């Protein structure tokens, strides 16, 4: 169960992050104002 | 469940992510106002 | 189950994610105001 | 399961990903206003 | 599942991607304002 | 299963994606105001 | 050397410019959404 | 040298720019949503 | 050399610019949501 | 060398400048959203 | 050389800059929520 | 060299600059949210 509540940003944001990752399974995310990400990594062998 | 609440972003967002990533599974992403990414990698071997 | 709330952005975004990836299965995407993306990879061998 | 909510972006977005990749299986995309891409990459070998 | 709501946007975009890929498969997409891309690409061999 | 909403774009435009790709089966698309375009890549050997 | 930027405007304008003057060389104009006026009233005696 | 940025005003104007003036060379100017203007009232007796 | 940047306005606008003057040269002007004006009144005698 | 920034009004203006002058040489100017003026009022006897 | 930041400001003005003044050569001037005047009233006799 | 920072004002402002003065050069200037003026009065005899 998730819920959240609304929100109004007045100032400018700069998100820069410079992400590196090596994996058998591997997702990289970077959003600006609203995102929800749901992943479900599940593996075998 | 996922569940959200409205915004309105009066600020200038940049967003210049660097990301990089190897992978046997690899997602990248990146999205301005609003996004939900629901990947769900399931792998075998 | 995935739900999202309206969002008017008055500011102007820029984005310019220099990604990179090598994997067995890739997905790259960079979107403006909105987008929801279901990718479901599945792998074997 | 997938929902939106509306959005006015009166501000000018840019967004210029220099995205690259090299993969058995590989999507790649880059959209405006609004978008939502369902991609299922199943593979085996 | 997927669904989106109604959106106007009064900015004016500029989209300038540079995308590059070698693979097996491969799909490359860049759309203005409105677009939804399903592609499943299944391999084998 | 998809559906999209009605948008109204005031601002104009401007795409000018210089894609490249090399692939045993390769899709290269880039389209204005409005696409869906669902392509489905089996390949064997 | 002179340039100018682009602008949109939705709403209703209603201007009602009076005037009144002497005239050893009179100019009176007045437009409407957009307009350029260069005059140069070089007089001798 | 001179150049101008641009903005797009979705509000209502009304504008009554009344005046009054002597005229050995005179200008007087009104208008709506844009323009531009560049006089030289150059005189000799 | 000049530059300028750009402004959206949402909001409502009223200008009503009385003015009088004498005039061995005289410039009178009023604009809406933009203009720009360069003048040289050079006299002689 | 000049330069400007960027600023976005919600919010409603109402502007009423009332002047009054002698004129050797006279320049007078109003304006709404936005403007630039570079006037040179250079006169010789 | 000069330069400039970027603001927003959601709340209204109102101004009103009565004035008055001599004029071997004169300027005046009112602006709304922006402007860039450079001015230079040289005289010889 | 000049520089400036950025402000963002939610409140609102009335500004009412009387003034009155003699004039060999005079110049008389009023402005709303953002401006810069920069101006030389330089006379001969």
């Amino acid at each position: 169960g998730s819920n959240m509540g609304g929100g109004m940003n007045f100032g400018a944001f700069s998100i820069n992050p410079a992400m590196m990752a090596a994996a058998q399974a591997a997702l990289q995310s970077s959003w600006g104002m609203m995102g929800m990400l749901a992943s479900q990594q599940n593996q075998s062998g």
